[PDB]
């Protein structure tokens, strides 16, 4: 009940263009890593001794085909989803700014090229294979 | 069970987005608290619509934190998770153009959100509620 | 050969280098359903009541549930593009400046598309509504 | 009402809906001078042994200078249609939709017409190379 | 103290998205600003009083139209083109990077824009004059 | 008031006019560290055998403590510009151009940027 857990093989995921003044974002090991990405993380609050993770978060991207594991986590596509909405909602109150704005079109042009990846793979006929 | 009632929940529903095995569900908007929903789901699709079957629930920061702490995830937080895994990904055999572009657009939504963020660390509002 | 002028307008645009053709369109008081339908590519030395056509290019006018398919889509003329911009990609004469202009077109596509699916999460897509 | 399809290619792109209409391409055995000239849209219900041409749809081949102005540029199908989406902004179906793309497409002109105005910097315009 | 020169009526142009580190930039007040910008710019050290200026660089950028007053400063598209020209070189250099290769196309495009207006006001024949 | 243009390249762009004025910058043989830091802003009605100043700009050339700060940033340039375009845009010549061309500026400068900040979190810059 001390909202913590030892850090373990957890790598920290540290990008320049994120400031963890706040947060940080952990991910497992690289060494666990199935199908050439990571799927399981951890967000915790950034004051926190380096070698435990002061959990707020875990979010679980789907892992190996849903035809043998079943469904299992989340997509890419929900989370921007949700970012989607929030900022609009934003948009929609005394929050309202040009920034927003931006980011949300970011966002849905974002989500337009993973489409395009996916109907690519349609017109090819190699859906989800 | 692995069903819970739906509830106030709200679907989440954008035509970029496919639906085909996950769905999306935001507390209700009457219940949302500082303008915007805080309280995901990802449930699955082959549910029937009176129940949500989470597969994920994915909570964010509600109130800034400099005034009501830290409870929650950021968007940046999620977007990050997104790009790490894209550029995993293009750091494999499925290295595409596609996935480029979605970095690029990713990182350029972190530096927009992030130009908000220092031009309200400038002005000393940062992580407040003023405008 | 020729053909006159007539009610049609020329389309200029300052980013059209407008060298040897020039585009036209029906008068604008013809326009049906808010839009020019009937396009024509003509050479561009010939006489200002003059049009010499090289191409027509008619795009469809109106619902095709009441019309039915009688022209083109801007999709179409676009995947054109992107098509023959993608073939000079496999060339001597790749250039940086080409695969902006398909990401470009892709995009385009793209938004015209988020359109079309935001219709079609209400089924109204192909009508006036 | 119909020709054969025969050595006609079908161009298949996952950002193009394909619901009502095909675009058609010569062989690419067939192509002159690294891409396409000779398109043609027809409709989607059709067999595949056989095209129903809507439009026919021929671009510039070869040289101007050396082979006359026999087709049209890239250029003024991105115009006709960027005309007709300004003329819907300026509709009832005004949407953001339409303005993203109209900006898309004017960037598309604007990066084809860099590499021109870098060519003719060079002073190599309109060679091989 | 040859250096410093008084801050006086001179604005500093704080942006969030330029770091400050070791310049700081400085125009003349907006109240005397002349045909609706500001054209007089100064480059100077941030580890100064801000009583101060320490000038490093002056730039002056064309004020009023060239069709009226003539040629007197650069234009935005001069500065543009140094950058990329710089950008470039970076590129072709054991130091090519994608963050120097995007902003070299954000900079393109921006020159593309500013054309596209240029070009619009050509054909209107009201280029370098000060009609709207 | 003209200077001999010697060794001076002239930068010929072509997204660049060169209607009122044009940029020379050093020879490449001068260049230091890859790059060109000293640029001059002529009048373009000169023969190419002179160069008729309109202003000089000069880039931090070679790190900072061993030669000092001894000139400007693409940094700086970048943000004049968006000054004044911004001022524009609060004017009668307001227009979608400039705000795009300002969406462009911002946007190379968060690039700029997150190359210096991929750079701190790998421990240099500077
Ligand atoms: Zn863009």
């Amino acid at each position: 009940s001390s909202g913590l857990v030892p850090r373990g093989s957890h790598m920290e995921i540290k990008n320049g263009l994120c400031t963890q003044k706040y947060t940080k974002v952990y991910a497992e090991d690289k060494e666990k890593w199935k199908f050439n990405a990571p799927h399981h993380f951890i967000v915790g609050k950034a004051d926190c001794e380096d070698e435990y993770i002061e959990p707020i978060e875990y979010v679980n991207f789907q892992e190996g085909p849903i035809k043998e594991y079943g469904i299992n986590g989340v997509n890419n596509e929900d989370l921007i989803l949700m970012v989607i909405t929030r900022l609009q909602a934003f948009q929609d109150s005394p929050y309202k700014c040009r920034e927003n704005a931006m980011a949300i079109t970011k966002l849905q042009e974002c989500l337009m090229w993973l489409g395009k990846r996916t109907l690519d793979r349609e017109v090819k006929g190699i859906e989800g294979t």
